[PDB]
């Protein structure tokens, strides 16, 4: 069925980048799961979500100032970067208004939400560190920046997904 | 005698927008001359331009909050409004983050650089008079607009356009 | 003989970029003169460029900091353009580090040159006013901007100047 | 066991200098493996640069003002003096607006950058003292210099150099 899953928080990007990546990708006959709901219940993942994740061929995550805020971002990256450990999955980083250094050092707005998150919460849990750890170690994959490699452009980028991807 | 044309602010949507809308009417098989592409480097560009808008069909002007700013745009679409009064080019109105209401009363921020340029060429060139009437003409002129009728994904305004010209 | 003669004062691109430009035109094949003395005799033109200017295929202006800050730039511009006009020189402008619209109203360091050159100098000659027109008028002819176009790369406008010449 | 490699710092040379002789290298029929192109996205960015680097014959890393500051490239400097220490890669420097003496002290701009990292990582890594002492014995080996033998053409040096690899 679904072939690559992108993964990204239906929070900034999901009207207009993430929109037309999934448009582009529907459009190119390569089948793909996305965000099911806007309201999605849970911020764990349920069947449906732990099946795409694997029985995908690959998959997209785009990074934002949101795309680790939420708990639910941080739980799919872990799974989806422990799939890349132990499955076959293609991961490729997207940098999208977001800058790769400060997100290699896990520093930024994000370094303020785990500040905030190195609450009781997750002083009960350390998948704070986690999280830092598995970020850190997928930035040390080398993906596509678009306000870097291009700069300038929102299409170039999208015309190298598809590039890959077919 | 050519199929169709292009218009929009470079600050504001050469990055994002345009670039997803030409690559759209490009693949819909139907040709766009863009003021990127179209443009050869001997030949000058005011008569370039203004053979191009001759010689095209349909016209798509996106009016964003700083339209008024760009001089050359503003004179782009009083050249566009003047064939079409001649002619019959195909007229089609794109509005984005830019209600149809603060246009046509040329208020808000085309009124704040009307008023920057309210001693400039109202007067002195009588032609500010004729773009403010030809942009509230145009605004009179029905459109596409996405601020309330779709105001959910940007790309679904880019499809909607595409499938809406024929 | 010379097929395009560029034109560039020898102040600040005459190590890096004109120099890399230079090497390049001359590799592939393509005969060209250039700025033939460091310590050029005479802010005018002698026999040798004037007879370069006449019998040039095309020619190459690259527009810097100081490209207008000599007279004897000004004068070659002046010249440069005038053939554009009586002959079939094809002029390409080529913005490296300098503001294209700065450039277009006249305004910037040059700005601070012209008023500098506001002097009885030109006084008794008002060759500034005509220096301004010929570059305002040059300024309506597109050509590339490496510092916009792709704002990042000094190869690429390298590769598409050879595929514009062969 | 590869043809040559390139290392720069992408402050200051990614834009102008290494794109030029990257472009003259693969012109002159010598196959290059730069951190810009030679790079998959699903494969890693350490261990494939670690494999490029032992795979290579010919290394040239242009030092620059703040080539300290690159934590990588000062990682991709050890490895690379590691290799040439153990194995017999071809060894070759370039140095431009930083004079081999400046660097062979690890003075300067190198002094400031090392007394950032004072407390950093000298004692809490010994790695810090591995990399003092690669860059000092690199500076005591000679290479291609442009401050003083040629001072007037950046091109120059790079045709120098490509000439002189063989």
């Amino acid at each position: 069925s679904y072939d690559v899953f992108l993964s990204f928080r239906g929070e900034d990007t999901r009207k207009t980048f993430v929109g037309h990546l999934f448009n582009a990708l529907i459009e190119k006959g390569i089948h793909t799961f996305m965000d099911d709901k806007e309201l999605k219940r849970g911020k764990s993942i349920s069947s449906e979500l732990m099946k795409a994740i694997g029985e995908s061929r690959f998959a997209v995550v785009v990074f934002s100032k949101n795309y680790a805020s939420s708990t639910w971002c941080l739980e799919e990256l872990v799974k989806i970067l422990e799939i890349h450990e132990k499955f076959e999955l293609i991961v490729v980083p997207v940098f999208y208004d977001v800058d790769p250094s400060t997100v290699r050092k896990q520093n930024g707005e994000y370094a303020v939400c785990f500040t905030k998150f190195e609450a009781n919460l997750v002083d009960d849990r350390d998948k704070v560190l986690r999280w830092r750890e598995a970020l850190t170690k997928v930035a040390n994959i080398s993906g596509h920046d678009l306000r870097n490699t291009y700069n300038g452009d929102e299409s170039k980028c999208i015309q190298q997904i598809l590039k890959d991807i077919f």
